[PDB]
């Protein structure tokens, strides 16, 4: 199956504290540069994660960070995925890099080729933010934490700031809410790692949400880039636009500029 053996695993330094616990970075089989992520105990329903994992070690997507498998016969449980050099998303927009905003563009068709394809598999995220999303050696970025928030143990919240009005008030999640939380997602890349609605705390966030106040347009994002983002933030979610349509005006606009 997906089980990687532990004692084949080896631990060379601990590059921070992600969702869930530690991750550190070592070599697999003395062989592969990998990413060892140890699950904190207490932070998340194993038994249904375990059984789940099965599912989200099948999504196979180039823009999906990787996962070579994981250490459930043991405690704190183990998840071995590839090494992404420059880490999390936001902390890499918040270092500037010199962004051009081609590689901004560039940055959201990534992310969106990524959630297309969890979308074409009907596999929600749930939790789509530039600090779950991670960048390799040559600066692209990938979508992971897809489909864990479901399984975290709780011992408004912040991610409120990137739920749209049905989840805020039923907790209705659906493809239309990763949407959304794309589209978030754009703001924070054009944004510079920027946090939505930095004025107001989770409470009022979400009141300003119901009420329909979307997030500016930011000053590296044109007009173009911005009709873009703000067709995620459509009241009704069956208007809001699925993420073939969102890939595919992207990548309109990555060809013209070309
Ligand atoms: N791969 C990396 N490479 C370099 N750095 C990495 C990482 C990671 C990472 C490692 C594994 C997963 C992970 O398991 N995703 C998953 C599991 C799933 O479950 C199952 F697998 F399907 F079962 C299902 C879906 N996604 C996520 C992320 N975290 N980090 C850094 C950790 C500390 C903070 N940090 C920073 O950037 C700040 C600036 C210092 C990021």
């Amino acid at each position: 199956s997906w089980e990687i053996d532990p004692k084949d695993l080896t631990f060379l330094k601990e590059l921070g504290t992600g969702q869930f616990g530690v991750v550190k970075y070592g070599k697999w089989r003395g062989q592969y540069d990998v990413a060892i992520k140890m699950i904190r105990e207490g932070s998340m329903s194993e038994d249904e994660f375990i059984e789940e994992a099965k599912v989200m070690m099948n999504l196979s997507h180039e823009k999906l960070v990787q996962l070579y498998g994981v250490c459930t016969k043991q405690r704190p449980i183990f998840i071995i995925t590839e090494y992404m050099a420059n880490g999390c998303l936001l902390n890499y927009l918040r270092e500037m890099h010199r962004f051009q905003t081609q590689q901004l563009l560039e940055m959201c068709k990534d992310v969106c080729e990524a959630m297309e394809y969890l979308e074409s598999k009907q596999f929600l995220h749930r939790d789509l933010a530039a600090r779950n999303c991670l960048v390799n050696d040559q600066g692209v970025v990938k979508v992971s934490d897809f489909g864990l928030s479901r399984y975290v143990l709780d011992d408004s919240k912040f991610p409120v700031r990137w739920s749209p009005p049905e989840v805020l008030m039923y907790s209705k999640f659906s493809s239309k809410s990763d949407i959304w939380a794309f589209g978030v997602l754009m703001w924070e890349i054009y944004s510079l790692g920027k946090m939505p609605y930095e004025r107001f705390t989770n409470s009022e966030t979400a009141e300003h949400i119901a009420q329909g106040l979307r997030l500016p347009r930011p000053h590296l994002a044109s007009e173009r880039v911005y009709t873009i983002m703000y067709s995620c933030w459509h009241e009704k979610a069956d208007e809001r636009p699925s993420f073939k349509i969102l890939l595919s005006n992207i990548l309109d606009v990555m060809d013209e500029e070309s």
